[PDB]
This record gives C-alpha cells, sequence and structure tokens, in this order.
C-alpha cells in the first residue's frame, strides 16, 4: 500500500494475541508500545524522545503483524502517549519513504 | 527518492541560507527545528512527545528546502533533541510511505 501523510499514519497491529492501533514512525529507531503482558525475558531500558527519556522494558523476539505483514523484533514497554511502530519493526515490512 | 529505513532517515535542509541536518519524521506532526534565528512574529505552542513536553516558537510561512525539494510553512524552533521535519512539510514534498 500507499500511505499519504495528511493525517497520522495509524494502522492495527497484532501483539501479544491483542489488538492495538499504532503510528508507522520514521522518526523512531524503536516500536514502543504502551503497557501490556509480554512473554519471555526483559531488561530495563531508558529511551529518550522530545521531552526527556521514559524508562521501559525490552522484550526481544517478538512477532508482530502489521497490515497482513508479520515480523519479529525487539518491542520496548512502557509509558508512551501513543503506539509507535519503529525503523527495527518497519524495515522488515519493507516501509520505505518515497518522494 | 526512495529512501529506506536501515538507518535514520536523515536528510541536508536549508533554511535560513543554512545547511542543517535533519530527520524525515512521519511520526512527528509538525517541523521543530534546534534554536536559530527565524524572521517575524512568532506564536506559542506546546509539543508532546516521549518523556514529555517542550515549550517551542512557532513561525509561519517560513522558506524551507529539504533534500533540494522547496517547501514554505509552519517551522516550530525549540529545545528538541534533533531536527525534526514533520508532516507538516513531508506532505509538501509529496512524501508517502510504501510496502
Ligand atoms: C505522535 C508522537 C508519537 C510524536 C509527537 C511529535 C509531534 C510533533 F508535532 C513533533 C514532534 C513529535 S516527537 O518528536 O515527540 N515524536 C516523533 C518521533 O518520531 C520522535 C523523534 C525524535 C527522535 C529523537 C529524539 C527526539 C525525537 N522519536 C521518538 O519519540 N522515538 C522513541 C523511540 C522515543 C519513541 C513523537
Ligand atoms: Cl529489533
Ligand atoms: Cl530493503
Ligand atoms: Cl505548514
Amino acid at each position: 500500500p500507499q500511505i499519504t501523510l495528511w493525517k497520522r499514519p495509524l494502522v492495527t497491529i497484532k501483539i501479544g494475541g491483542q489488538l492495538k492501533e499504532a503510528l508507522l514512525d520514521t522518526g523512531a529507531d524503536d516500536t514502543v508500545i504502551e503497557e501490556m503482558s509480554l512473554p519471555g525475558r526483559w531488561k530495563p531500558k531508558m529511551i529518550g524522545g522530545i521531552g526527556g527519556f521514559i524508562k521501559v522494558r525490552q522484550y526481544d523476539q517478538i512477532i508482530i503483524e502489521i497490515c497482513g505483514h508479520k515480523a519479529i523484533g525487539t518491542v520496548l514497554v512502557g509509558p508512551t502517549p501513543v503506539n509507535i511502530i519503529g525503523r527495527n519493526l518497519l524495515t522488515q515490512i519493507g516501509c520505505t519513504l518515497n518522494f
């Protein structure tokens, strides 16, 4: 698909047996999701955005589905104001910027 | 161009006759640049991101070139960690997400 940028590029994702709305964010290095349970081991991490840093839990090797496209990667879980799909997963679905 | 996301989508921009590096950011509604001098009057604005908010100065109708593509629009100036080209200008240069 081709997604325009007149409004926020929000998509439905499937993660940890849940459906969530998330933002396709080329400015995010990492994928960051609001509080939820994920299986497996995790370690703490600090990530910095515009307003400073937040503490998140880092889960590795998590399968996500974005627009029928399956991918696997690290997912950070914490107090993000919006669920964000970052470059670590955008690359896996073959997402590019075009102009 | 077609830009992949294996690395940050950093491009050269020109604003006020000066070259700067900035991130093409589909997750940013607005364009935010680090402290610099711009002409005219400014209006107040708050930008909320991960970690909280920053207060910025809103300048309207500013000439800005992005990777050689000319745009004229709103530029926010403030204590952002990185120069960000948001959707307001990505639409002016005809940028889309594709997969
Ligand atoms: C709608 C919200 C999502 C957006 C809110 C937002 C809205 C705007 F109008 C302008 C900027 C921003 S932002 O910069 O706060 N940001 C865009 C993101 O792409 C940032 C850009 C960035 C990169 C590096 C340092 C500072 C900012 N990345 C970002 O937040 N990355 C992590 C991994 C922390 C999620 C989130
Ligand atoms: Cl990853
Ligand atoms: Cl590729
Ligand atoms: Cl604008």
